[PDB]
């Protein structure tokens, strides 16, 4: 149940066509079937590391009281772009479930900042992640440093196979408890930026909950999201796109139809 072979030619192809280079891990999370394609490079994590951020504070409120509801004040200062909620409550504060909420639903940058904050950091983020069982996720860097994206740079960085094993492990394994998992798959089930990614490959009447990264350089953007198709187990799949040089543009439809190939790779319809 290594499918690859079935997709590895139109992969390339598509990699080929878009001039860089794309990372796929799939797992039918049923059979336990795979698609691997470069699964296991460095690929920039950009905003995709907000999903992880909002899983770990999930984490920390099984076992500190009220950390949810606490309310969360922030000066002009903190307010870094691509802040479109924590701009409408600058005036008032958020709690950390609304601020975990705009991480994930609107990839909202000072909420990202201000929830790493209150984990220690990057390096609080990463010790999450070895908790859990990762070991390849980094994140070394805040909002918007992180995006930088440059080629070789392992910093802020996981590898697609990494990402879905972390993802499964969150989503649908135990690395949660039962109603913070629910909570982290109805925050990527709401998500609103990820149209057309993963979303775009699959049908109307399948769930799918997802959350994007867009670095802005080096034609670096990705998805990853947990789909359940009518009918049968659950799919987790991490979609990663990188480029050569700086100026290179990342593409939503390579991702879209990398999504596609990996989904075809699987057998779903
Ligand atoms: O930090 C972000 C967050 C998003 C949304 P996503 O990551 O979830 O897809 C984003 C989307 C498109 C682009 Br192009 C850059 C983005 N960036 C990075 C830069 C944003 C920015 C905007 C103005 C000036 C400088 C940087």
């Amino acid at each position: 149940h290594m499918l690859t072979n079935l997709v590895a030619e139109p992969f390339a192809k598509l990699e080929q066509d878009f001039g860089g280079s794309i990372g796929v891990y799939a797992m039918d999370t049923g059979s336990g079937a795979t698609v691997s394609y470069r699964a296991e490079e460095r690929f920039p994590l950009c905003s995709s590391f907000k999903g992880f951020l909002a899983a770990a504070v999930l984490a920390r409120s099984q076992q500190q009281a009220g950390l949810l509801d606490t309310p969360i004040r922030y000066g002009k200062n903190a307010l870094v772009p691509w802040s479109p909620i924590s701009e409408k409550y600058l005036t008032t504060g958020m709690t950390v479930a609304e601020l975990s909420a705009a991480a994930v639903q609107y990839s909202d940058n000072a909420a990202a900042n201000l929830l790493l904050k209150e984990l220690g950091g990057p390096a609080g983020l990463t010790a999450f992640m070895r908790s859990i069982g990762d070991t390849t996720f980094r994140l070394d860097r805040w909002e918007l440093e992180l995006n930088s994206a440059i080629p070789g740079d392992a910093r802020d960085t996981s590898s697609p196979r990494a990402v879905t094993e972390s993802l499964q492990k969150l989503t649908l394994g135990s690395a949660l408890a039962a109603p913070q998992r629910q909570q982290f798959v109805d925050w990527l089930k709401g998500n609103t930026t990820g149209n057309h990614r993963i979303r775009a490959a699959v049908p109307a009447d399948w769930a799918v909950g997802d959350k994007t990264g867009t670095c802005g350089v080096y034609g670096t953007a990705n998805d990853y999201a947990v789909v359940w198709p009518t009918g049968r187990a659950p799919i987790v799949l991490a979609v990663y796109t990188r480029a050569p040089n700086k100026d290179d543009k990342h593409s939503e439809a390579v991702i879209a139809a990398a999504a596609r190939l990996a989904l075809e790779g699987l057998g779903v319809n």
